This record gives C-alpha cells, structure tokens and sequence, in this order.
C-alpha cells in the first residue's frame, strides 16, 4: 500500500501524472488515497483507489512515456 | 494485519482471551480492530490496536497457557 508523502503515478484520464499521497486510509478491506497532482491546483485533489495509481518506478514511468508517445 | 472474521488472542488485563475481529480499519498508518471476546458480553466489544492482540498461532497459544499457569 502507498504511504503518506509518497510520490506516485496517477491516472487522470488516460495519461499518467506524477502525484503525491496526502492521506492513506483503509476501511472494508479497501485502501483509498487522497492525492495531489503535482503542479495542478489543489482543487483537483481527490480520493482514489489502488487501480488509479502506480508505484513511482522506472518501469511504471516507461508506461507513462508509452502513453505520451502514442498520443 | 488481522482480517474481519479472524480469531485472535487478546489481552484483557494480564491474561489472553480468544476474540474475533469484527472490523479492521487503518488511518494514520495504524490498524485498529473492533473485537468481540468469545463468550463475553457484547458490552465489552471494543476497538483495540496491535499491541493488544496476538495471532492465533501455537506459540502464542502456548503464551496464553504460560500466563494461566503463573496465575
């Protein structure tokens, strides 16, 4: 699971954006994460589930790049 | 982390009692567990943190036994 302060990749629409986890919570055997999209307004901060996020690894950054290159 | 429905050992005072996890929640990087002590009044159902609980393993059951014998 993702930790508070952790930088991640996050979908917002079909592209991946760098984000930071502000809060992590689990109820009913499900994680939710309140994320801030880096360089975006705080108005876009929101709760998301695991399926919206990727660990900030070079492997997942390559996924970000592939999506950028295929437009 | 313990799961809903899981039987555990729980301190209530210095002895260990079998209990069941009713609900598990995590906030601020901390699990809490709402437990029912088996055979006890529902009045005693309560939220506890990890320090109050032990996995139902043979080693921890042996700890329960040791505490009973040193009573």
């Amino acid at each position: 699971s993702f930790k508070e302060g952790e930088r991640v990749l996050a979908y917002h629409g079909p592209l991946l954006y760098e984000a930071k986890v502000q809060k992590s919570e689990n109820k009913e055997d499900e994680w939710r994460y309140h994320v801030h999209y880096l360089g975006w307004s705080k108005s876009w901060d929101e709760w998301v589930t695991n399926d919206r996020l990727l660990k900030l690894t070079d492997e997942n950054i390559r996924k970000q790049q592939e999506l950028e290159k295929s437009q």
